[PDB]
């Protein structure tokens, strides 16, 4: 047991500074989530299809969290209210339940969006309306139950233990548990949105595989400017001489595969020597319905014009084909056929990044979270292991406003971005 006055670290200037932040951020949170709660109700009186579970839950948790926290905080730090062990822990249970319910609502919103990116086909089977409804109802009950623990025994005074140097009458073990659960589901939100951000960057650039087998380098000079036009169009190009390749699924993870081989053999129709081991090894390779386009050098003087392109086009059509366009068939010098090679390169590219505005919003979320939870929960971790000075206490007071800004910025992130809610609000005006 300690004294109420030890937890009131603010001076007449620090108190005014705080009251400003508490009542500005607080009033805007109260009013913002109210308008969101109003428009959700109006929307469900016209069109029933939109959910509003992860938008409404957060609107409740924020508004409630705000009224209780803003009022409690100011009454303790400005009015200097000295309340009973169970009376304090009751007002405290008000912020713990509400702020947990808030972060848990951002958690289920993130598990929804993670399932939609990871398994989009299985998402409609697993993420369903009746499963989702239960999820918020059990989110809320568990959150309340965590906040009810200090009032019915799990406190520093009843359980003769080490008291919190930031939270009056709270047991250090209750704190470690709450930081535990809060951190647990807070870190998942961070991972889920990192996964979604990763998955989107892999698709931003189309990966291209240009393999060529050339003798006098005439198909090399072709492939060099086939790869040039593609790299120019934002392609993750990787040109490989058929003399230095691996038949072990060479084409795996490639959007567009290009096989450039030169037509050789004097008496008969023959492939390039480099492309010869790669041709037989097409089975061991993937090409399992891959977008494959063919090219190659030959001569109009020769009986079988670019037959090597044909033999490949035939062997690919038997397997997964998906032949984007009819094979490019240049003569002895592609030097003047420059226009034809780039011309075919354009239309073969012509037959086939990442939604940055949505991806920006996911980056903002993490930025906001790291700023509003990181420092706050860091001072909470300090108290857990040992003591803390007057400075650490006063810094925590201004770190408390951090998550009040989070309560304010939330409607602007999720609700305001909802096309469904945006139209539902516009509805309320005359025609
Ligand atoms: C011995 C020999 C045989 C050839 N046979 C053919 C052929 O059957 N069909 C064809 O279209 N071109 C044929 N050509 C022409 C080649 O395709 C031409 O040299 C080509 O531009 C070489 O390209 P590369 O440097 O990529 O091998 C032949 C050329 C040589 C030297
Ligand atoms: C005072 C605070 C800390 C305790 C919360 C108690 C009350 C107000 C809670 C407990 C049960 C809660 C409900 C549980 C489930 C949901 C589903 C969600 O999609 C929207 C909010 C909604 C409908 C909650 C609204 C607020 C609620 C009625
Ligand atoms: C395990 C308990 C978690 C508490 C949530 C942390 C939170 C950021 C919400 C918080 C809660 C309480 C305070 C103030 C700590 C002061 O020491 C005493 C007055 C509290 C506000 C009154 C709550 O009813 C806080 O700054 C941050």
């Amino acid at each position: 047991f300690m004294d109420i006055e030890c937890f009131m670290v603010l001076n007449p200037s620090q108190q005014l500074a705080i009251a400003v932040l508490s009542l500005t951020l607080g009033t805007f949170t109260v009013l913002e989530n109210l308008l969101v709660l109003c428009v959700i109700l109006h929307s469900r009186s016209l069109r029933c299809r939109p959910s509003y579970l992860f938008i409404g839950s957060l609107a409740v948790a924020d508004l409630l969290g705000s009224v209780i926290f803003v009022y409690s905080f100011i009454d303790f730090h400005v009015f200097h209210r000295k309340d009973s062990r169970n009376v304090f822990l009751f007002k405290l249970g008000g912020v713990t339940a509400s702020f947990t319910a808030s972060v848990g609502s951002l958690f289920l919103a993130a598990i929804d969006r993670y399932i939609s990116i990871h398994r989009p086909l299985a998402y409609k089977r697993i993420v369903t309306r009746p499963k989702a409804v239960v999820a918020f109802c059990l989110m809320w009950t568990i959150a309340i139950v965590i906040a009810v623990l200090p009032l019915l025994g799990w406190n520093c005074e009843k359980l003769q233990s080490v008291c919190s140097d930031i939270f009056p009458h709270i047991d250090k073990t209750y704190l470690m548990f709450w930081i535990g659960v809060v951190s647990v589901l807070l870190l998942f939100i961070v991972y889920a949105y990192m996964y979604i951000l990763w998955k989107a960057h892999s698709h931003a650039v189309a990966k291209a595989l240009i393999v060529y087998g050339s003798t006098t380098g005439n198909t090399e000079y072709t492939a060099e400017t086939i790869a040039r036009e593609l790299a120019d169009a934002g392609y993750e190009v990787d040109s490989r001489d058929a003399a230095s390749v691996e038949a072990g699924g060479l084409f795996e993870g490639f959007d567009l595969v290009l096989l450039g081989c030169s037509t050789w053999g004097d008496d008969s129709i023959e492939l390039q020597d480099d492309f010869i081991p790669l041709f037989d090894s097409l089975e061991e390779t993937g090409a399992q319905g891959r977008k494959v386009a063919c090219f190659g050098c030959g001569d109009s003087s020769w009986e079988y014009f670019c037959g090597a392109v044909d033999a490949i086009e035939e062997k690919l059509k038997n397997l997964g084909a998906e032949i984007v366009q009819d094979g490019l068939r240049i003569d002895g010098d592609p030097r003047a056929a420059r226009d034809d090679i780039v011309g075919w390169a354009h239309d073969v590219r012509g037959a086939i990044r990442m939604d940055i505005e949505l991806a920006k919003t996911l980056v903002l979320i993490l930025v906001v979270l790291i700023i509003c939870w990181g420092p706050l929960l860091a001072i909470m971790v300090y108290d857990v292991f040992g003591k803390m000075n007057k400075l650490i206490k006063t810094v925590f007071a201004f770190c408390s406003m951090l998550c009040l800004l989070n309560s304010t910025v939330n409607p602007i992130i999720y609700a305001l971005r909802s096309k469904d809610l945006r139209h539902a609000f516009r509805s309320m005006f005359p025609s």
